[PDB]
């Protein structure tokens, strides 16, 4: 598709066997998820964002459907009021920015 | 131009005569730029994402140049670490994802 951002470029993306909503954001190196459990073992990771850094679980190799488009890579698990697609994922489904 | 997401999409922005680079960021409500001044009136505002909220100088009726597309809007200013052209002067370029 073609998306334009008159509105928040929010998607569904399916994880875990679980229906959620995302963002897709360009301007975010990492992907960022709400608080849910992951198979396998996590890795520590500080991200910051524009209120400051916080801790988050990194997943590796995490299958998840975004927008229909199959990706399957590194999800952070923390406290973000919106689940953020970034570009690490963002590229496995090919998006790009147009204008 | 199509631009790929491999890398954080940086573009060059001119803002108050000012020559910057900037975040094409297509998960940010708002377009924030790191202190400066600007002309003209303006109010204070909080904003939000990861890692909680900032105080900004909310400026309105602003002209940026970003990647050579004049845009105007509001450009709010505050203790950003990296300039941030968001969806309110995106939509203003023409601007879509597409994947
Ligand atoms: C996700 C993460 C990997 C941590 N990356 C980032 O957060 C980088 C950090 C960079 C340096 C600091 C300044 C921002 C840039 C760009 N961001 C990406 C950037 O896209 C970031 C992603 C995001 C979206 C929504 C909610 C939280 C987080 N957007 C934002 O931070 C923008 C700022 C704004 N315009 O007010 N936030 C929002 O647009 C926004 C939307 C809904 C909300 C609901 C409740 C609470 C807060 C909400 N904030
Ligand atoms: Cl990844
Ligand atoms: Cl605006
Ligand atoms: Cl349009
Ligand atoms: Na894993
Ligand atoms: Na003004």
């Amino acid at each position: 598709p073609q998306i334009t951002l008159w509105k928040r470029p929010l998607v569904t993306i399916k994880i875990g066997g679980q229906l959620k909503e995302a963002l897709l954001d360009t301007g975010a190196d990492d992907t960022v998820i709400e608080e849910m459990s992951l198979p396998g073992r996590w890795k520590p990771k500080m991200i910051g964002g524009i209120g400051g850094f916080i801790k988050v679980r990194q997943y590796d190799q995490i299958i998840i459907e975004i927008a229909g488009h199959k990706a399957i890579g590194t999800v952070l698990v923390g406290p973000t009021p919106v689940n953020v697609i970034g570009r690490n994922l963002l590229t496995q489904i090919g998006a790009t920015l147009n204008f």
